[PDB]
């Protein structure tokens, strides 16, 4: 796996931006995020079938691209997924139904995008030691289903903000949720991408208030994860740094990509990206805890591969011949 990795979501849908077959998805992608498994009335089993391709073709064209060097990763949830693990059957259940499409169409990874059913209960209140039986079962069900593959088995996540960067304003039903299941798969998490998009605004480490889609926000908002941070005004509760090669940003492809807001130009991407893993800052409110950067800081996540295609590949083109210049 590359040290500037661009991660791209790709549709296992048609939802008006088209269908990509494997083999025409621009090689400028490192990591390809199959969007998404998905459950039936248990909401524990997961769920997938192809949009194109005999279930062989697809398989195949999965191959295909792991030969050229790419990988091919099952993303789980997304915006309508939904997936309860109140007990351990449940858990089992999701285990197995996972481990078998991965074993059927040999999946580098997975991608835990869980929008939705996450939160932390009353008395759930320490990150390193959750209690809330959605969240210790999916930290149980993702080191299980880590450790039932070889030496690069792919491990992202793709949480919104709240779930993480907000733990710094809360700790409790959706805030900082995602913190337990993050430092409870830390050993064998390959990168988290939040998704910086959709989101409104975002406190930073220095108590102001920042907007999505602007350079000040992106660093501020990965500032958390490179520094880590105090938990829900708790200065004694410290959420402690990742390791900068486990920290990446998610993003737009394009303006639409987020109805909500988030996109940012490439333009003034760089100066977040130039600032982040260079120290070199661009006159912006924010001030980075280390001045002299992250250098190892991992690269961008988008939605999407299909959204970027119908954007003049704009993502896609930008940010790898940023990463390569570097
Ligand atoms: C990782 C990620 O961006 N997850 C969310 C996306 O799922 C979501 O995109 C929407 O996904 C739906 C399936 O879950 C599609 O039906 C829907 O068309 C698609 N919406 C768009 C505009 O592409 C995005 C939306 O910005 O939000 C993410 O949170």
């Amino acid at each position: 796996l590359g040290s500037k990795l661009l991660v791209g979501y790709w549709h296992n849908f048609d939802n008006g931006t088209g269908i990509i077959k494997l083999k025409d998805v621009s090689p400028k992608w490192d990591v390809i995020n199959v969007s998404f498994g998905e459950t039936g009335g248990d909401r524990s089993t997961v769920e997938f079938s192809p949009v194109y391709g005999t279930d062989a073709d697809f398989k195949s064209d999965i191959s295909y691209l792991k030969s050229k060097g790419k990988k091919v990763v099952l993303s789980i949830g997304g915006q309508n997924g939904v997936v309860l693990l109140p007990d351990n059957a449940a858990k089992d259940r999701f285990i197995n139904s996972i481990q078998s499409l991965i074993d059927k169409y040999g999946f580098d990874g997975i991608d835990i995008d869980l929008q939705s059913g996450i939160y932390l209960n009353g008395n759930d209140t320490n990150f390193k030691n959750p209690t809330t039986p959605q969240i210790v079962n999916l930290i149980s069900a993702i080191r299980t289903i880590s450790d039932h593959y070889g030496p690069d088995f792919l491990l992202s996540m793709a949480p919104e903000t709240a779930y993480v960067q907000g733990g710094y304003s809360a700790y409790g039903s959706i805030w900082g949720a995602y913190l337990p299941i993050i430092y409870g798969v830390k050993d064998k998490l390959t990168y988290i991408h939040v998704q910086h998009y959709n989101a409104g605004s975002g406190i930073g480490m220095d108590g102001n208030n920042y907007n999505q889609g602007t350079a000040d926000y992106e660093v501020a908002m990965a500032d958390m994860l490179l520094h880590g941070f105090p938990v829900g005004g708790n200065a004694n509760n410290i959420f402690p740094a990742l390791r900068s090669d486990q920290v990446m940003i998610g993003l737009p492809a394009a303006p639409a990509a987020a109805p909500s807001g988030g996109y940012i130009s490439p333009t003034e991407m760089k100066k977040a990206l130039n600032y982040i893993i260079k120290g070199v800052p661009f006159g912006g409110k924010y001030k980075l805890s280390n001045q002299s950067g992250y250098p190892a800081f991992r690269g961008l996540m988008s939605w999407s591969i299909n959204w970027d295609a119908k954007n003049n590949f704009e993502f896609s083109n930008n940010y790898r011949t940023y990463f390569d210049g570097l």
